[PDB]
């Protein structure tokens, strides 16, 4: 085990300030890339230990063409002309990094972040599909596909919580609109507006989903709203319903933590790249 510190080999405050810039260009790239990475950590099986995980094994076939990954390539094209600056960064501390740094730019936690992750260099490595959720499905695949990841149920709905920010799109999924009304905010306000409505059925989306009454503009997919549904997932949002340091401080341990899957030989940045 036992921590490295080590200066990485490409200079991350100017790296920062540049991913800051593309997001003050077109905010809706800081929720695509806080995506991106999730689902390049998402194909973990922590009993397997396989899926590449943390690797941009998704800049590979099959797993760029998953439709659960349908979208993401926006997300990595928009990282490449960072790659071409910085050409020391691998893409998996790129897409990572990329994601911490929205969620910060966003109003959310400062994520502690460490690099070292190596690329995936052919398709060889990639896992199967079905690692990544179905919204169209309920509470016990979300506990499924989470446990599948390593997560317990607290990690779990605090996860989830990133739909915080950002909005489906019918191109990419078949899902139309966002989860709340300040869509590039990062705070609990998913489960503020989740106890906060009441959910009805979309009739306009061919895809299940629903729309709040109120004013009919935020949607929940029913993987969302299996929240309310279960026992043990309500619980749990409630708190974080409640407190917004807690469920920040709480997304902030479980996204590194998803970050981290499947990888090794990580390095901390020195005080003042951090
Ligand atoms: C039950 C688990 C989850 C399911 C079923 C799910 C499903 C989806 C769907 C269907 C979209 C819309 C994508 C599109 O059309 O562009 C979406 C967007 C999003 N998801 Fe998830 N998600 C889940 C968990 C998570 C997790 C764990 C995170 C991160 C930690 C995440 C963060 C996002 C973000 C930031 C967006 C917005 C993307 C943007 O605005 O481009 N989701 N999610
Ligand atoms: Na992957
Ligand atoms: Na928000």
């Amino acid at each position: 085990g036992r921590k490295v510190t080590e200066a990485p080999p490409f200079d991350v405050n100017s790296l920062r300030r540049d991913i800051e810039e593309i997001l003050s260009e077109d905010m809706s790239k800081g929720p695509l890339f806080v995506r991106l990475a999730w689902h390049e950590a998402g194909s973990w099986d922590c009993r397997k230990k396989d899926g590449s995980p943390n690797s941009a094994s998704m800049r590979f076939h099959p797993e760029c063409s998953y439709a659960g990954n349908k979208g993401l390539d926006k997300g990595r094209n928009a990282l490449e002309s960072l790659k071409k600056k910085y050409p020391k960064i691998s893409y998996a501390d790129l897409w990572s990094f990329a994601a911490v740094v929205s969620i910060e730019a966003m109003g959310g936690p400062e994520i502690p972040w460490r690099w070292g992750r190596v690329d995936a260099k052919d398709g060889s490595v990639c896992g199967p599909d079905g690692r990544l959720p179905d919204a169209s499905r309920m509470q016990d695949h979300v506990r499924d596909v989470f446990s599948r990841l390593g997560f317990n149920d607290e990690e779990t709905v605090a996860l989830i919580g990133a739909h915080t920010c950002g909005e489906c799109h019918l191109e990419n999924t078949g899902y139309v609109g966002p989860f709340t009304h300040d869509k590039y905010g990062f705070d609990n306000s998913f489960f503020t507006e989740l106890f906060g409505n009441e959910w009805m059925l979309n009739p306009n989306v061919k895809k299940m989903q629903f729309m709040d009454k109120t004013t009919n503009r935020l949607m929940m997919l029913p993987a969302d709203v299996s929240i309310l549904l279960d026992d043990k997932y309500r619980s749990i949002a409630k708190k974080y319903a409640d407190d917004n340091d807690y469920f920040c401080n709480a997304f902030s341990k479980a996204y590194q933590k998803l970050l981290e899957v499947g990888t090794t030989d990580l390095k901390s940045l020195p005080a003042e790249s951090k």
